[PDB]
């Protein structure tokens, strides 16, 4: 016979179920809660605000302000927002967490949030099941959803080009003062770096800041690099890092190498191992490190970020032991590891 249920079923683990059926939800309201700008007119106000002060400052008028309640008491439950009676009146205010939501500081994550909730970019999503049960096709589900590949994709469109390279521009944001505080006696002694996939020049733009004797240069594919302002003192160059990596003291890569498969990876770090000097030269990989054991406040979104590249560009996020083995494999004599309290850690990669 089969189970036979003879009192309650759990009403948690339902709750359980539904909580992840419904994720979505919580990625669209929190994506309208950007649009709304929600945060900043109440963080720029300075207190929390009624209904209807908040309405008078959002972005477009009229305001649906039964809708707007509803989509407040959804972001007072997730606790981004809180509401309470203050002297006869509800009023909307912010929880420590839409800090990450308030513009002007670099831990701001609203230009991630409008890339990742894309519902273009959402798409591929759509294809997991395609990705495991193949039916002989190669391509990724980027390819499957929206007919190519991520990076050509993105050269034949410019608004969506742009919107992906701000939200790597954000995500480096995030990292950068604790890469330049942090990391510092990486870069001494360097005259010279190329950030190789550099996007539109976040990372070289605050090294070069931070570090204003080192020559840097920002390197990317053509699309990306017209997509970027131009500055006097960094080097801007275009081109594909399969054919070239240029000679310089050290080659940085952040959120390059998860983009690759193993053989591919390989390749790119013998190209970065030979364009070292013998003598100090450095490769600086910026990439997630997954642990295998042990749970961490960014572990659910670095396995998450695993199928992201299985499905977006056809890569993966790397164990340690993973990352052992490509860097052994492109020939360095050795690697070490810092944790800077982010997604991604820091792996410099040294050459014989
Ligand atoms: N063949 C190629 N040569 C150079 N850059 C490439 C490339 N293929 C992809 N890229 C670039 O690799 C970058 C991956 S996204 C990471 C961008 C940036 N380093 C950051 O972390 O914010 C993109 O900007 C993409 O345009
Ligand atoms: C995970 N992703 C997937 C994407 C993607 C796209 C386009 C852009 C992105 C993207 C852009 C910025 C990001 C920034 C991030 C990030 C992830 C992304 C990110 O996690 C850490 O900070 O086409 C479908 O898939
Ligand atoms: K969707
Ligand atoms: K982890
Ligand atoms: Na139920």
């Amino acid at each position: 016979g089969a189970m036979v249920m003879i009192n309650k079923e759990n009403l948690s683990s339902q709750a359980k179920l539904w909580n992840f059926i419904y994720g979505f939800a919580d990625s669209l309201v929190l994506k309208s809660a950007v649009q709304l700008d929600l945060a900043n007119i109440i963080h720029n106000h300075g207190s929390p605000m009624t209904l209807s002060e908040l309405s008078l400052h959002l972005p477009s008028q009229p305001v649906n302000q039964d809708a707007l309640y509803r989509v407040l008491r959804y972001l007072v439950h997730m606790k981004l927002f809180t509401k309470s009676s203050i002297d006869g009146e509800l009023r909307y205010g912010l929880a420590p967490p839409a800090k990450f939501l308030v513009k002007g500081w670099d831990k701001c994550m609203l230009g991630a949030i409008l890339t990742i909730t894309d519902k273009d970019f959402m798409a591929p999503w759509h294809y997991l099941k395609e990705g495991i049960l193949n039916d002989g096709s190669t391509s990724t589900a980027f390819e499957k959803a929206l007919g190519t590949n991520i990076w050509d994709y993105m050269a034949e469109h410019p608004e969506k080009n742009q919107l992906f390279n701000e939200g790597m521009a954000n995500d480096t944001r995030l990292i950068m003062s604790a890469l330049v505080k942090e990391c510092s006696s990486m870069f001494d002694g360097i005259t010279t770096i190329v950030d190789v996939g550099g996007g539109t020049g976040t990372a070289v733009r605050n090294i070069a800041k931070a570090f204003p004797h080192i020559k840097c240069t920002v390197y990317d594919l053509p699309h990306v690099i017209a997509d970027s302002p131009g500055y006097t003192e960094i080097n801007s160059i275009q081109g594909d890092m399969f054919k070239y990596i240029p000679n310089a003291d050290a080659i940085m890569m952040k959120c390059i190498l998860h983009d690759w498969d193993d053989k591919e990876c390989i390749e790119i770090l013998k190209r970065c191992k030979d364009a070292v000097p013998r003598d100090g030269g450095k490769v600086i990989i910026i990439d997630i490190i997954l642990d295998v054991k042990s749970e961490h406040p960014y572990t659910k979104m670095r396995l998450t970020l695993d199928l992201d590249m299985m499905l977006n560009t056809g890569g993966k996020e790397r164990t340690e032991e993973e990352w052992k083995k490509l860097i052994h494999d492109a020939g360095y004599k050795g690697y070490k590891i810092t944790h800077i309290s982010a997604v991604q850690s820091v792996i410099e990669a040294y050459p014989y």
